[PDB]
RNA sequence: AUCC
């Protein structure tokens, strides 16, 4: 049938210079000595992605997607979801937000300037007249840091974002932003992803895992997913969001929105040049996320369905997949997601990695994650949510004139402050980093689903008791994997390893506490694994008193 | 210089 994409030729052009690692990388250089293995994708290889996203898709579907459909269309009808106010929508850009072909930016669009306002105004009125012409889109690669893999051929190619003017963005929020805010938890229930903290997620899972006779567990993960999702997905994903009750003038914008931009549409590089026409999901627009989550949700479920996997408890982030379901013997299980996967890939879900039945959590990756597990104070069993530590490590090396790494450790210290990496490596290059520069008081902005959040450094030991429990200050004994994947980790990136942290974490743990007051609550609190006698922690009283839900919620 |  359809091709993802087709290409006039131009390049897709920087958005932009792009940044230059430096011969001196003062604030990570004392965290790990290989710098040559950390790179930043640019333009210069859109290209080659261009070249891996581009193929033909067909697209055959059956009886069991035709019933999970349905089900999720009266799962839908259940939401009512209202228009945003042109202004609340103009109010929700980020501050940073690229700026419009027609001489304004955030800012004015976020103070609501005439200008910006009546431009916007004049958009919405041409999606409410105009149901058919598509709008134009610019197409760029993403920037983004990660650790070479001579494995996987050294360097990545950058993904490709394509997005339309900021006066569409906005538009797009007035038609949708309320059904992206309501609509995945009403058609999903406890699947969901995206409403997870990192401790509910492995509440979750273990729930999920302890309540099946005899459980079995799998990942997927589609390849190249947004190219993957045809016109036809993509119509679909209007009629889920049609069977909610909207106003009409709602319906109309949504239509449009779906025939003119969620469809296709033609690209532009930065340079204004036609680059090429999309048949596929732009990822940048509103419905990136829901649409991917919804999307895949209905197939994996169809897909559950058509290969016989009984009982299934399913977690779903965009096209990220758990699901943990009843054990057929390891013969059928292994059947059962052969038939899995081909049904995917008939619905137009190919795999990246053919997936693989596990009967061990551990051995399960979903979400660039997995849960482990160690001993508590008290030598009980307590489980938590790690990841491989190398893209972190890479990322808490990234810096450039416009660049700091800081955040991205602090963000890291907060999402997997649970874990051995963590605890011995980031905090305690966090913490002397902060102490040399004088900078303990500052605050600083944790990152996360898009939004930031002002965090101050000395209260580190609050929001880590109260995310993932006190025991994150005292777990020990961790697995087999988790050392072997650390260890490893830290060798390939050139940093010290884990006996070297514990005496600067020694040190770190010293000063920390000979300055009194908030700063020796973190010495205590988050370096007691480093001391040899250790001392009796208490719950700490300003947790008790922190809300921190909309942290790790969308909706 | 995308969206959540
Ligand atoms: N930075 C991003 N901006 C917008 N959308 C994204 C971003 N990262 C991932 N996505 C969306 O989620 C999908 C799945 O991402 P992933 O599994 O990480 O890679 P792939 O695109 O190869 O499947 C993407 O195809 C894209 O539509
Ligand atoms: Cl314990
Ligand atoms: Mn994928
Ligand atoms: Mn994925």
């Amino acid at each position: 049938s359809s091709m993802s994409y087709s290409w006039t030729g131009a390049l897709i052009t920087p958005c932009g210079p792009e940044e230059e690692k430096l011969p001196i990388n003062p604030l990570s250089n004392s965290l790990l000595r290989y710098h040559n293995k950390v790179y930043c994708t640019t333009s210069k290889s859109a290209s080659q992605r261009a070249k891996k996203v581009t193929f033909d898709r067909t697209q055959v579907l059956d009886a069991h997607y035709d019933s999970v459909l349905k089900d999720i269309k009266l799962a839908a009808s259940k939401v009512s979801a209202r228009l945003l106010t042109l202004q609340q929508a103009c109010q929700l850009t980020p501050p940073h937000s690229a700026r419009s072909k027609y001489g304004f930016g955030a800012k004015e669009v976020r103070s609501l300037s005439g200008r910006a306002v009546n431009h916007i105004k004049s958009v919405w009125k041409d999606l409410l007249e105009d149901p058919q012409t598509p709008i134009p889109t610019t197409i760029m690669a993403k920037n983004e840091v990660f650790c070479v893999d001579p494995a996987k051929g050294g360097k990545k190619p950058a993904r490709l974002i394509v997005y339309p003017d900021l006066g569409v963005r906005v538009c797009e929020k007035m038609a949708l932003y309320d059904i992206t805010q309501k609509l995945p938890q009403a058609v999903m229930g406890a699947s969901y992803g995206f409403q997870y903290s990192p401790a509910q997620r492995v509440e979750y899972l273990l729930k999920a895992w302890a309540e099946k006779k005899d459980p079995m567990g799998f990942s997927y993960d589609t390849r190249h997913f947004d190219s993957t999702v045809t016109e036809r997905d993509i119509r679909t994903e209007e009629s889920i969001y049609q069977a909610c009750s909207l106003p009409e003038e709602a319906r109309t914008a949504i239509h449009s929105l779906t025939e003119r931009l969620y469809v296709g549409g033609p690209m532009f590089n930065s340079k204004g040049q036609t680059c090429g026409y999309r048949r596929c999901r732009a990822s940048g627009v509103l419905t990136t996320s829901m649409g991917n989550t919804i999307t895949c949700y209905v197939k994996a479920l169809a897909a559950c369905k058509a290969a016989g996997i009984v009982a299934p408890t399913m977690l779903v982030c965009g096209d990220d997949l758990i699901v943990i379901s009843e054990s057929q013997g390891t013969e059928e299980d292994e059947r059962n997601l052969r038939a899995f996967t081909e049904a995917m890939t008939r619905y137009s879900a190919p795999p990246g990695d053919p997936p693989r039945p596990e009967y061990d959590l551990e051995l399960i990756t979903s979400c660039s994650s997995n849960v482990s597990v160690a001993l508590g104070p008290r030598g009980r069993r307590r489980y938590y949510l790690t990841r491989d530590p190398t893209t972190p490590l890479a990322r808490a090396a990234w810096e450039t004139v416009r660049h700091s790494p800081i955040n991205s450790w602090l963000g890291n210290i907060i999402q997997y402050a649970p874990t051995i990496w963590v605890r011995m490596v980031l905090m305690t290059h966090f913490f002397s980093i902060l102490m040399v520069q004088d900078t303990l008081d500052q605050n600083l902005n944790f990152e996360m689903y898009g939004s930031v959040y002002s965090v101050n450094p000395l209260d580190l030991p609050a929001i880590i008791e109260r995310l993932h429990g006190l025991d994150a200050f005292s777990m020990h004994t961790y697995s087999h994997h988790e050392l072997t994947r650390v260890a490893s980790a830290l060798r390939k990136l050139g940093a010290p390893p884990l006996r070297v942290w514990k005496s600067r974490a020694r040190a770190v743990r010293a000063s920390l506490i000979s300055r009194g007051g908030k700063a020796a609550v973190c010495g205590r609190y988050l370096f007691n694994w480093a001391v040899k006698t250790k001392l009796k922690l208490t719950p700490l009283p300003e947790a008790r008193l922190l809300d921190l839900s909309s942290w790790f919620t969308v909706g």
